[PDB]
């Protein structure tokens, strides 16, 4: 509702137009601007729908001569918040910052003035109809701009830095939503020299957010790639240098899991947005996890690919024998018949057991099943795991049949191999342009060609009703009518003939107009198909391919026992250096 | 095993710290440091894992104040080399030399110092896991920096050139490994005027390594192509020059073969390395193999092919009569038939008679069967030589059949023909690309194909079990379905149809779900095959049909008679010049 914000803002320039006796500040009057306040009691009782005074309107633009006199009359007049809904609590220095005018900061403060005084209105939330989120105390108002001396200012008289907003967000982390890069690398140092003095305990860089994140990880996960760079050069120390030859050592004491399950390896494959996907691109992440995926990632996730490409060759050979009696069993076969399916109960329980606390981890499918890099492969996960218990709610009431919908579900199942398909030194990037476009260009040409065979399908069964289905028999009735139209597009079986005393008068030319649309409709296909791979998603099906590997390794850390997995890197002990655990990658020039 | 080498690298580093006595010249100590070394005698003891002394760390980075007084104290500190099992043998200068220090040179060589002692660690060595490789002797680690004027220093002490490591590497070809030019171009012609002043004789450039190669044809395999320009002009004599033509003479007494069986003819299409192809480059080379081919190549290279490809008509031909009592032979017909296949095993027989000595040429097959540009064919050049034996095999037991191992060899023996199709005006390119998308991307979908098409097999096995195979026919048993169904996703054959009281009731929604992945998947093989040429390989198949003409035609002068090949060029004798067979090209501005 834009326009529901839209309704109240035309109000006020022309309400200040009606009244006569407050705007012309706006206009910068001066000889006639001193002769309205002397002579009446209305200074202060000037009141607009949002509250609005004479100050907000000479701090719109500077009105440097506007600001001069009025502390004659009231001094006390900059200190009053607003009132109405869509502002409700925000004063007058709160426009007077972001227009960076220096000039205008002497006056205001000194004769009266409070930063405590937090700005709480209805258009400063974050929102995605709201274009700019610039924070909560004019501190981070400041920030926002980028202005180096100004911000100088309002710490000279007593500003607080741990303030918070009503959603938890500090003077820190509402640079890294921002996409400039110039002003914040160079403003980020010296306000950060401002500390505590006493930095480590209650550390401003430690302290969570409402919903509990150190917001330093904001910037791992929104990727503004430029603080992950600039913060590396804090915690680093040079060992030694040789030509073109040198050494630097990796700390990792966040950089690790265990760490109250709120890790970001957990995190920077739950994004929905598009950059995020390339943080993976500096030297402590890409090494360290290359280096975990050799070492323990391929000798072991092709272990469980074996016990499970066995499982269901099992499971498939012991279902060729079950219709046994459709056209009560002691015989020598049973006792292997029994247990080809006594193993497979036992193991498909385990695809429930290991596969409902990743759902309530996350709480709804709405956050599970969209991810690409994640995997929509669970939706036949899922649907393996009812069948089981369908073939055996058969035998409590003796129906006939169900080895139906064991045909319907045993090829879905039989599928569902290919997910660790990924896990090779090749035959990656094969299988993800086609799940990328399932939903891309597959979903196109699916509601256009049922619609157009079902037209085609009546205009067959019209005309040879009024023979014989004994001369042809293709054409019989309206079920098998359409489905024969629709898998004879796919020219797969040749079009039906016969040559006796009858022969139809309409097919010939309307099967030659049909085979003149089946010539290039069926083609036009694969021109959306092609035009995808050349340009469209040519460079995506790689950095995909490097990402699910974290991912695949950081959902496999979190489920298997803790004797197969130590933690890489040195030991740190032995060496008075505490418990930091370092890392070493060798860099050339 | 680089962890093994990060196991004692950060031990020392802290051991300086554990120690006080020790690492003030690390950190520019000068006061405290005139202190110790008075009050105690404890100026050589220290020593660290590594065998680790109070200079090296000195010269780590320059440490001037640090390496001026201790020579009051131990004069012969310099002199002695490292004792740890990755550094063995490895002293004082060994890490001076690289900081290309100048002011540093002076001290340590007229206070006592040693040229002659080589570094013999083993982080030193060429290997994968080892990233730079600078040589043995100091004076490499001079030449590897590309300095002017220190490389001036250590030669007026002695120093040796003719020195080695024990894998045998001089000073002069370890300057071809090291990618840069801007260095080795200059360097190169000072320090070959420095030679023993009688130079033809134990010729530095001519001394082989310890493989027993002359250290200029690594520069041509390995392929630093500015070499090869740079020594040319040591060789180049002009003749006449008018305008804008000129005339140039080729000497080749390297360029030959005959060279006691090591000539480079034989190991530049031998070379597993990328750039190591456009070695064909330069005129010495180029217009050498056009004229080798055009005047003796291509009317020779044709004629073996035909008769080759009547030879194989004729053992074709004659095995259209070979069954004759499958459902003692002395007839008319039988004299003929005899003479079919005694002239196949006496042709039979030179296949491998000829094919053998290359194979123990080489050594081993990971080294012959391997090559995209050698070619991968003799794999049915070596199961054509098996197949005779075997039909001989049938003839002294009388076992029934045996020729339908003779179908499953004819079809694979036929195919072997198209290996000298590369040889005309054209056709070259057109069977580069098929062997070397074979290995690339037919590869993906063997994988995925076979792996679908049995759960499609059962799903339709499962089903027919419940009718007769009367009415149908087409799905009875296990073994034909899968081929069934195998051969049915490529749309060779039309599916199976029947119309009368019996129809089944689930094949025809999975028919169609079969259809709608055989209308996108088949297609989905297309749109990889096609982004290997457009712009993957659009290069890759012109430059390796212009290296193998070189590559054949260094095969067939080592096999085919002398008289059959001379050397081209021109003569040389009758004219005073001596044994080195010029060349003219003639060029053009
Ligand atoms: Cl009734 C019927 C059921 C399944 C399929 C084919 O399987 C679908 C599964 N699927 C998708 C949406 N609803 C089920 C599939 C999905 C993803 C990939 Cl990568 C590959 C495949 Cl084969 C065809 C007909
Ligand atoms: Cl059982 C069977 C045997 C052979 C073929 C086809 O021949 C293969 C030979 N080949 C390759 C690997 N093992 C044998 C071939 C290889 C290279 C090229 Cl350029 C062209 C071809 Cl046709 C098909 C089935």
């Amino acid at each position: 509702w834009e326009q529901y914000r839209d309704r109240v803002n035309m109000l006020q320039q022309e309400r200040i137009r009606d009244s006569p006796l407050l705007q012309a500040a706006k206009e910068n009057d001066l000889r006639l601007l001193k002769i309205l306040l002397l002579n009446q009691s209305c200074d202060f009782q000037q009141r607009g729908a949002v509250g609005e005074t004479a100050l907000h309107v000479a701090a719109l633009y500077d009105n440097l001569e506007a600001a001069t006199l009025l502390m004659e009359a009231a001094p006390e007049l900059a200190k009053e918040p607003a009132l109405c809904e869509p502002f409700v609590g925000q004063t007058a220095l709160h426009i007077a910052v972001m227009n960076q005018n220096l000039n205008l900061v002497r006056a205001l403060l000194a004769r009266g003035a409070s930063v405590s005084a937090r700005a709480t209105g209805a258009a400063f939330r974050r929102s995605p109809h709201n274009l700019i989120y610039y924070g909560e105390h004019p501190l981070s108002f400041a920030a926002c701009v980028g202005s180096e001396e100004i911000v100088r200012l309002l710490i000279e008289h007593g500003a607080d830095i741990r303030a918070q907003d009503s959603l938890g967000n500090t003077v820190l982390h509402i640079l890294i939503l921002q996409p400039n890069k110039t002003f914040a690398c160079q403003m980020y140092n010296l306000l950060l020299s401002y500390d505590e003095h006493s930095d480590h305990l209650q550390s401003l860089e430690l302290v969570p957010n409402h919903q509990g994140l150190t917001p330093f990880k904001l910037a791992g996960v929104e990727g503004n790639t430029v603080m992950f760079q600039h913060l590396m050069q804090k915690r680093k120390h040079v060992q030694w240098t040789c030509g073109p030859l040198t050494s630097t050592l990796y700390d990792l004491t966040e950089i690790d899991s265990w760490g109250e399950e709120l890790s970001f390896l957990e995190l920077v494959v739950s994004s929905k947005k598009r950059e995020a996907r390339q943080i993976l691109e500096q030297t402590p992440v890409k090494e360290l996890v290359s280096f975990k995926w050799k070492k323990y990632g391929r000798p072991y996730f092709c272990v469980l690919a074996s016990l499970y490409i066995l499982y269901m060759i099992c499971f498939t050979t012991c279902c060729i024998y079950r219709p046994l009696k459709l056209r009560a069993y002691v015989t020598h076969q049973d006792n292997i018949r029994l247990v080809g399916e006594l193993v497979t109960v036992t193991g498909a329980v385990i695809i429930l057991l290991l596969e409902i606390p990743d759902i309530f981890r996350v709480g709804a499918s709405r956050y599970f099943g969209q991810t690409i890099l994640g995997g929509p492969f669970h939706v036949i996960i899922i649907t393996y795991a009812s069948l089981v218990l369908l073939t055996m709610v058969m035998r409590l009431t003796n129906m006939n049949g169900e080895v139906v919908p064991l045909s319907f579900a045993l090829v879905l199942g039989w599928c569902s191999v290919m997910y660790f398909a990924r896990g090779f030194q090749m035959l990656g990037p094969f299988t993800i342009m086609i799940q990328k476009m399932i939903f891309g260009d597959l979903m196109r040409f699916c509601w256009l060609m049922a619609v157009v065979i079902l037209g085609f399908a009546s205009a067959f069964h019209i005309t040879f009703q009024t023979e014989d289905p004994n001369n042809l028999g293709e054409f019989s009735d309206y079920p098998t009518a359409l489905f024969s139209t629709f898998e004879l597009f796919l020219t797969i079986i040749d079009g039906p003939a016969n040559y006796s005393v009858d022969l139809p008068f309409m097919y010939c030319i309307t099967y030659a107009a049909f085979a003149i649309i089946a010539t290039l409709l069926m083609l036009n296909l694969f021109i959306a198909m092609m035009g995808d791979t050349h340009w469209r998603v040519a460079q995506e099906r790689d950095e995909l391919w490097r990402a699910q590997v974290v991912a695949t390794t950081v959902m496999l850390e979190r489920k298997m026992p803790r004797f197969l997995w130590p933690r890489s890197g040195i030991c740190g002990y032995e060496y008075g250096l505490g418990d930091r655990w370092f890392l070493r990658v060798e860099n050339h020039h």
